């Protein structure tokens, strides 16, 4: 059982109301590997494209933007806050590939609908 899957479950439903203006700002698809013991326990794409958007699981259905790579825990120090994304990347917790200037849009615009 992950903790970070109650994540993705809630950014799901929060696209069927601001995913239209989330996908204007960010244009892209992100793809999530999950660890859990350095092992992969879960894949998620956040596909921000087209559309309200779209949260599902498993690699992405085309190619992927940004790909991040990260702990179970970490993920969830990151949600709650008490984890600087920059800083785990520059630490070598948080790992990015592909377009990691991408990476930046995405959280500044749903934290920005996590005040609202
Ligand atoms: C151009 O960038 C210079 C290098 O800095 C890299 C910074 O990378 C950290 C940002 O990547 C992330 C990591 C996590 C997240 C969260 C977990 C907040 C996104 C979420 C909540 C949608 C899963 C967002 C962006
Ligand atoms: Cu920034």
């Amino acid at each position: 059982k992950l903790q970070s899957t109650f994540v993705f479950e809630e950014i799901g439903r929060r696209l069927k109301d601001i995913g239209p203006e989330v996908v204007k700002k960010v244009n892209a698809v992100f793809e999530w590997h999950i660890t859990k013991g350095g092992n992969i326990g879960a894949k998620w794409t956040i596909d921000l494209k087209s559309g309200s958007g779209k949260v599902y699981q498993g690699p992405a259905k085309g190619a992927a933007d940004t790909t991040i790579i990260l702990s179970d825990e970490d993920f969830m120090e990151v949600v709650l806050g008490k984890l600087d994304p920059q800083k785990a990347f520059f630490s070598g917790r948080l790992k990015a590939r592909g377009n990691i200037m991408l990476s930046q849009k995405l959280c500044m615009i749903l934290k920005d609908y996590a005040k609202l």
